[PDB]
């Protein structure tokens, strides 16, 4: 008694297991068109483009960026794609008790020892406007409550605003501002930063109509410690030693941390700016941003303006962190016309709400066409998911991965050899990830709504850039009884 | 290649499936023996006593509390047990994007037509202690960053306070404001009053040394809107017809909403009282808890004294959010020596935060010496699951007791009938979510520090309310390599 969702699935895998290893063909889908005409294009230009690409170095910073946004984050930088490790969400979000987000954190601190973190805003922004301007939104509402708390804490900056679009402006302003100040509230950053490591923090926001990064701040290290203000020397560590009845002793009254004078000072240069123009800083980041865009306008002076037009995409893309490869790029398309979504091991987990307000707000708002989960041969967050760390954010989160391994023995057990067996499960999580989104109660209504949804699989190795079908799925009823 | 985690399970599976489904007998630990000896007195003093139980009305109350709470919901409330649904997580947090929070609440008020909600906190708190005098908590810290932002957003009452108690006790109350702020934000209670919907969100806090519910506010109806203020009548509902490009207009400058203003006035009420002194309201909530205290002061003049008094807990137990019997009660145990979590079907998601933080403040900080999952027959959340409901929050939630489902056919297909399925299920899923409390890096860690911690799996029928064994697991190392 399995549902037409479970039979269709049964059948995919079969499929998949019947092709070796790395070795899946591309599919029907124009998509594989697509990726193929590009592939040809850039071997074209450049014979070593793949070997270059396959061979790039390790990504010294980690970007937090929008769904929605327009422009990929190493070109933003000046950089090669794969030197920027990508986390995407609605509106940029930081949440503090986000496991899609704590875990892209740790995994890029921790395993990849990134040393600069950037959260990027971008004016705009549809998930800040929305928060703003529509309601009754249902699942995705609920994730859009925080930056109902961003307007919230900072009525006074932006009740003084002239207009709707200033006011939009600065709200996506001190939408990055509060992420960096979470960010760095982080158990991850605060440890980090206990031990000493190099890390800075900083935000930046940019307009697409020049693609100008503008500065929110950066932040080197501040101490989010405020128990020296209730705990007398005798008393701390008192919860971690055990002991979580010690008592709680006012050593003074309003006190602050370091992180929230260092906030402070950040705000304060923020707001006396005007919204909407806000100055670049003189760090590196804004020097390569610049070089970038005077190449992009040298070769089209209308680069920008066209990237302004760019219409709504048609197409949601999952994939994961490590991104070697923007997700407009290898399927031959302008840059935004592909919604993105982004974290380690491109994971859709049946109740992430990461995960479920992007799909929402592409199946439901935007109403895609396709939704793509993209996943890539020799995948760090796949290969650390069998592994022995125990970070507590990035190890519980891979822990679904494992999963995987332990229903896919079967077909595990057929493969010794290390690299084409890690691959073989980075397939299949991309199928079982598939299966997830078809699951889910907002592709199923969308389904038996009649709308056209095609949910497709795929995988590629840098090495040659080719899109491998895992499957695709334009219908199937997951209901059982 | 298993890890010996995996064998383990194996084994305990075949265990399991050996004995009939709801048959299963109870095990070897002296929690089986203590849960006897309850059923034992109950029916000695009434041997009704399971009949009514089993048969007790539909809860109208859903109750989000504290995993640290000496006092059941349906004993403050002086309520059957089952009369209440309850939801259990560190400091009674209601994030905005909590799924585990989010899916209880749309059970509870799409499925089970609840007319009160009830956000209760407790004096003393342990989750909001730690927020304020420990650092470098680790995983937990993250959530905890929740209740830094009520300090933050309330500066202004919290450095008015004399004291560190008064400061705590202040904390606590303006968290359990903010967290009724929360529910009465989500889509959900949001969604409800726009159709009408009759469900009122109040605020309620008590110190165990007298049991007095003291009130924090009651929310009847108030639209969180604020779209009005930037859309015009035209470019109103644009988003939802497709159009993410319609224009914000300012309407009006510092508009805010129904639930804003509501709040202003309820946050006026509880900061003009002394801190841990609050009134007791006039609603039925308060007339019928004095009830239920001065009963207990009858049969026992200390009654409250001692209740705060008991030691820390040295078991963790994870149940249902259906709750038809308080976790210390079915092991016959002083109410406050069980730290409980509660959610929608007793789910252990491998990165489930809300899950997480209890799970690593009971190890880690608390060093229980067992982690009891518990599930139960009838579980109208499991029954849920298998259904066509397709509800954002409570139903991509549930889709993790769809894969426990299908990857377990082999044995529900013996199965036909609906009730034993359901009930074998249920059995599983105990099995599944001890599985996925074993390979956590909590519990890893733990073992491989050689700490005491066993995870022990049970089910029961409150029909009987005898406790039957579902497996435990003493030590089992998760690597593989
Ligand atoms: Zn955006
Ligand atoms: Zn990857
Ligand atoms: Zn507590
Ligand atoms: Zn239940």
């Amino acid at each position: 008694v399995m549902s037409d969702l479970e039979k269709k699935f049964i059948e995919l895998e079969a499929k998949l297991v019947a092709q070796p290893a790395g070795q899946a063909m591309p599919g029907k889908s124009n998509i594989f068109a697509n990726n193929e005409a590009w592939r040809q294009e850039m071997l074209k230009q450049d014979p070593e483009f793949f070997n270059r690409l396959a061979n790039g170095q390790s990504p010294e910073y980690l970007w937090i960026g929008c769904a929605d946004s327009r422009v990929p984050a190493n070109q933003l930088l000046d950089l090669p794609a794969g030197e920027v490790f990508v986390h995407r969400n609605i509106a940029n979000q930081c949440i503090h008790s986000d496991i899609s987000f704590l875990s892209v954190l740790q995994y890029a601190v921790q395993y990849l020892k990134v040393k600069h973190i950037l959260v990027c805003g971008h004016y705009g922004c549809g998930g800040a406007k929305a928060a703003l301007g529509d309601s009754r939104l249902g699942l995705i509402d609920n994730w859009l409550r925080h930056i109902r708390d961003v307007r919230r804490m900072n009525a006074k900056y932006l009740d003084k605003c002239k207009d709707g679009d200033e006011e939009l402006n600065r709200l996506i302003e001190l939408n990055v501002l509060e992420q960096v100040h979470n960010v760095c509230a982080t158990s991850i950053v605060q440890d980090a930063w206990d031990a000493g490591q190099e890390l800075t923090v900083q935000g930046v926001v940019y307009g697409v109509g020049d693609g100008k990064l503008r500065d929110l701040g950066v932040v080197v290290n501040s101490s989010d410690d405020i128990s020296k203000f209730y705990r007398t020397k005798s008393d701390s560590g008192a919860l971690k030693a055990g002991n979580p009845n010690a008592p709680l002793v006012q050593v003074t009254k309003g006190g602050e941390s370091e992180l929230d004078s260092t906030m402070e000072k950040l705000t304060a240069e923020l707001v006396q700016q005007t919204p909407g123009k806000l100055k670049e800083g003189a760090n590196r980041v804004f020097v390569n941003n610049e070089n970038w865009r005077q190449k992009m306008l040298k070769q089209d002076p209308q680069f920008f303006s066209n990237l302004a037009h760019t219409q709504t995409p048609e197409i949601l893309w999952i994939g994961c962190a490590d991104s070697r490869v923007p997700a407009n790029q290898i399927i031959n398309l302008p840059a935004g016309e592909v919604f993105v979504h982004r974290n380690i091991a491109n994971q859709c987990i049946h109740s992430d709400m990461s995960f479920l307000s992007v799909l929402q707000y592409a199946v439901q708002y935007l109403k895609v066409k396709r939704v793509v989960v993209c996943g890539h041969y020799a995948c760090g967050g796949c290969a650390a998911a069998l592994g022995d760390s125990r970070l507590g954010l990035i190890d519980n989160w891979l822990r679904h991965i494992r999963d995987v391994r332990r229903h896919n023995q079967a077909e595990l057990s057929r493969i010794t050899d290390p690299k084409d067996s890690l691959n073989r499960l980075i397939e299949i999580n991309v199928l079982e990830q598939m299966h997830n989104v078809c699951a889910t109660s907002i592709v199923q209504d969308a389904w038996d709504a009649g709308q056209e949804l095609e949910v497709q699989g795929v995988v590629y190795g840098v090495g040659d850039g080719k899109l491998r079908d895992m499957g695709v799925v334009a219908k199937a009823n997951d209901d059982i009884g």
